[PDB]
């Protein structure tokens, strides 16, 4: 109440002193995430797993990370990683709080069965603890327990903070449609398929596919930090060159067949073997 707004002040007086000591670029984001939180807090409790509880765990998570890059190649592969961290919590808190005003009692997922899915699990909640999560996914797509677990937390807890939020899951089960082979989805294209990058950039999609060049078909498949909830296809064509396609809103499997078919996509990470999608 009160609380929130002394935990929103302490927020923001960090990440102008973390920003002192200083794509996606930490120098860029840092001051864009400040003024957000003070729009956030010039704008300011539902109930549980409501605007309020999001706030502070999005708040003690912002602090812990903010500790991680301040106590600091593989220096560098560390703080990239913290970037895309600070990147994703970025996205979220613009995604919950527009303009500093709470839409997370009225945000609507972008699939249809997952939102669905969502407002009757949660009801009015924008977050939900890993294992709550978890447990409610379960009953509509069965979860192994053990490390299946772990990359799916990995793969939907952007924000490494242990909760879901309803833009996290937004944006997995846009990349992971369609809903009925939800968790197969993402087991044959981000678990099981060699052309699955996770996040790259545009340069590093470029520097992978160099070693590539004298083979057309050869093509690799990345997330965004900018694009959350896309894919973007790398591919050499003919000519020799790199290109990016950037798919429709429609499952990653059914542009990968269609580009089979047509001799685009082939060669996944330039490997010869390119999965049967079918
Ligand atoms: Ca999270």
């Amino acid at each position: 109440q009160w609380e929130e707004a002394r935990a929103l002040g302490r927020a923001v007086r960090m990440l102008q002193r973390l920003e002192e000591q200083c794509p996606p670029s930490l120098r860029d984001l840092l001051p864009r995430t400040a003024q957000l939180l003070r729009e956030v807090a010039h704008s300011r409790p539902g109930g549980p797993g409501g605007s309020g509880d999001f706030l502070l765990i999005y708040l003690a998570n912002l602090e812990a990370k903010s500790r991680q890059v301040a106590a600091l190649s593989r220096l560098r592969r560390q703080l990239a990683k913290l970037a895309i961290i600070f990147s994703h919590m970025h996205a979220e808190l613009h995604a919950l709080f527009p303009g500093g005003k709470y839409c997370g009692h009225m945000y609507q997922l972008t699939k249809a069965p997952a939102h669905t899915f969502w407002r009757e699990s949660c009801g009015a909640r924008c977050v939900l603890p890993w294992a709550e999560f978890e447990s409610l996914l379960g009953t509509c797509h069965p979860v192994e327990p053990g490390c299946t677990a772990l990359a799916l937390r990995t793969t939907i807890d952007l924000t490494c903070s242990g909760h879901v939020s309803i833009f996290e899951f937004d944006v997995f089960t846009r990349l992971f449609q369609p809903w009925p082979t939800l968790l197969k989805n993402w087991q044959l294209l981000a678990v099981n398929h060699p052309g699955y990058m996770a996040f790259l950039t545009y340069d590093e999609v470029q520097e992978r596919l160099q070693a590539c060049r004298d083979k057309p078909g050869s093509y690799i498949f990345r997330l965004s930090c900018t694009r959350l909830g896309q894919w973007a296809i790398g591919y050499v064509s003919s000519d020799g060159s790199i290109l990016q396609t950037i798919p429709a809103n429609k499952p990653l499997s059914q542009v990968l067949l269609e580009g089979q078919k047509d001799g685009f996509y082939l060669y996944p990470d330039g490997k010869t073997h390119n999965p049967d999608l079918t």
